[PDB]
């Protein structure tokens, strides 16, 4: 009755690692769909497997982490190329590869030669963020993300090149089969992850049905677009070799409001702080205010992660509400004030935590914002004007 | 740069296991405070450490799981006794103890004698729920909760008795020191966990400040009260030897609305399903509708867990909204409809998953509810009456 699991078997069975391991209703699930030349972010009203979307997310975030790590180095990440076709998922970045070197600790443990990329891909609780600096703005921390991808893959190929050498390793059958790597001379420099998920075990058809394929493609496309607003100005994001043309919070904002409120006004702000480390990390905001928005809604990309809850949002909500209360009273709750707002927040916040491995919710003291950050008054004033206009109509 | 962690060190560093490992703002944090003979559930507007509250929760849920496991057995759980004093936390339940027996697998691994309760308390990814039945309604699943308690304890004592024997083991210094157990003859039968958290490392004063102590006590008290509404009718919950007098969703409802809306009307429902396993697990609901409630709010206790998000809520929201739309239109969005509702939902739901180890959000297909459950019409009608009254006032 009292059983002992290993990581591998536990990760295949337990929702704690990446969420539900079958299809469920995911609140606010969205994808990108192409209408003509327009990108449109649209709700996907079908159940999907959270753990499946997470494995994609884990590799995408590994790539955006490498971009942040290299942005102030000589050798940079210039591209992240994400592909999805015939059920196969791939993510490729340039910049320095994963070190092609024996890992001593790992080699002693396994009583054989294990190289760093094998530890990166097959060893649980392992990576370069195990001792994360209080100021680190990478999403990486747990040393788990890539191994979960592997464990939810029927086959996987890791390829990395360090400018001197190339390293190819096959990991198959949910991490049960770790093939010895193939190492050859090379002057290329990149890292590619390629895999086929265990769709059947995760509640999908094999191969994917038409709707499953279209939903997943739309979802991944939108994550790529979110990634492209986050990443530094020297990096291009591709989805199936097409550049993602959403390098700004404005572009995201329009894409999410194209159907609901086209030809609308976009309030913008860069939210800054005076003290390091916060002062290194401005937050870009775009917001739309429309009477045909039903409730408050936000899209957050923080430290490369598409989280759905955090005090960063609350900070904007309350600040806006305070002003909207005043200006309304003069002219004539936190929900009344904000139910017509759709807002996009993109940037880095150092020293945050999370509520789980999935990073759906960031964890922080509200007072970080009160103490350190100010929202430009022009943005507050603009938003208050538009909100109050709408409040004066319904009354009238 | 590429480090390998063990569970122990990882759990002390990483928010994925139990949430933030320092004080942060916790949305909707509440405690129970005594005003005269009245219990009052009140907001705690100070930052607290989520991981700290979780370790309490993990042991409390282990006890409520044992109550569910034994409720249809001959030897039952008749009490759960929760204590908090001088910083020391304890939880004691009767009913069958944890087996006082050598664990063979664990003994081979450690190359010595390890008994089951040591595996229960010190071995990660281990327990009786590793292979959880599709119909299991226990919160337990990960085989991690008790080990996290231990890892966040400067000292801990596990005591269990199986009617023939008693077993006492000390686990100290964040699970670094596992003392050999003391086994003696006994005819008692129970399990007690007693521990002192590492408050300093989690961002509290040592000892606790006045406000820290009062906040934590209020929080634990309220979790005990939540536990008492959940547990079977043969079980009494105690907090510091005082019975928690909240054995019904009505009592919870009043306790949460005593300050905001005393002497108010409580709409009640038992939500049932025709098909097993759902039909075994009725959901008890109490709701209050008041104009001086600012937004929609719920309190959920599901499978013994105080989760803050799930489709169970959404099911009630939408069903209520549909009716409120109709009845309003006749007389003359999902937010308008529901912003005056405060609702309590308590019961078991089989075969759910979660978004993380913390179990803040349950994961399920919305269609489970549409397919299997019906909300009694009298309750829907009552709620619609009260909601529409309030909608006709603001207009007027
Ligand atoms: N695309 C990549 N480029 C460079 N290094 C990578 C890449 N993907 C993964 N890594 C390395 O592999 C380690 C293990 O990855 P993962 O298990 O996802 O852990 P983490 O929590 O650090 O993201 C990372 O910490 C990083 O050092
Ligand atoms: N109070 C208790 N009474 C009986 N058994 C218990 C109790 N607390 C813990 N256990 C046992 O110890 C195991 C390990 O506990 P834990 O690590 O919390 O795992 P789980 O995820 O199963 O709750 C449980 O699965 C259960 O079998």
């Amino acid at each position: 009755a009292f059983e002992i699991s290993d990581f591998k078997e536990h990760a295949k069975k337990k929702s704690m690692w990446a969420g539900a391991l079958n299809k469920v209703t995911i609140s606010g699930l969205m994808g990108v769909f192409t209408e003509d030349e327009d990108l449109m972010a649209l709700p996907i009203h079908r159940d999907h497997c959270p753990a499946l979307l997470k494995i994609f997310d884990e590799i995408i975030v590994n790539a955006t982490d490498h971009e942040r790590a290299c942005h102030n180095k000589t050798k940079k990440v210039t591209y992240i190329k994400i592909s999805f076709d015939k059920g196969v998922f791939s993510c490729e970045n340039d910049g320095p590869g994963i070190p092609i070197a024996k890992h001593e600790q790992a080699s002693l443990i396994a009583k054989r030669d294990v190289y760093v990329p094998e530890v990166a891909s097959c060893h649980f609780l392992a990576g370069t963020n195990i001792n994360k600096a209080k100021d680190c703005i990478k999403g990486g921390t747990n040393g788990v993300g890539l191994k979960l991808a592997m464990v939810h893959s029927q086959w996987a190929i890791l390829t990395t090149a360090d400018g001197a050498q190339k390293y190819v390793q096959h990991i198959n059958q949910r991490l049960d089969i770790i093939e010895p790597p193939t190492i050859t001379p090379s002057r290329e420099m990149f890292t590619r992850i390629e895999l086929m998920p265990v769709y059947q075990e995760l509640g999908y058809a094999e191969p994917l049905s038409e709707t499953e394929q279209a939903d997943l493609s739309a979802w991944i496309y939108l994550r790529a677009c979110q990634c492209a607003a986050y990443v530094g100005k020297g990096t291009t994001i591709y989805y199936n070799d097409k550049p993602c043309r959403t390098g700004s919070v404005m572009a995201l904002a329009k894409m999410y409001t194209l159907l609901s409120a086209p030809n609308s006004t976009i309030h913008t702000a860069t939210i800054k702080a005076d003290a390091k480390p916060y002062s290194l990390h401005p937050l870009q905001v775009a917001a739309v205010v429309s009477p045909k928005f039903k409730k408050f809604e936000h899209v957050s990309v923080i430290n490369g992660v598409n989280c759905v809850k955090g005090e960063h949002v609350t900070f904007l909500k309350k600040t806006i509400n305070e002003m909207v209360v005043k200006k309304f009273q003069q002219t004539i709750t936190l929900r009344d004030s904000c139910s017509n707002i759709f807002i996009v927040i993109v940037g880095s916040i150092p020293g945050i935590e999370w509520t789980g491995q999935r990073k759906d919710e960031l964890s922080i003291a509200e007072n970080v914002f009160k103490t350190h950050y100010s929202i430009p008054s022009s943005f507050l004033t603009s938003m208050t004007k538009s909100i109050v206009d709408i409040l004066l109509q319904s009354i009238s």
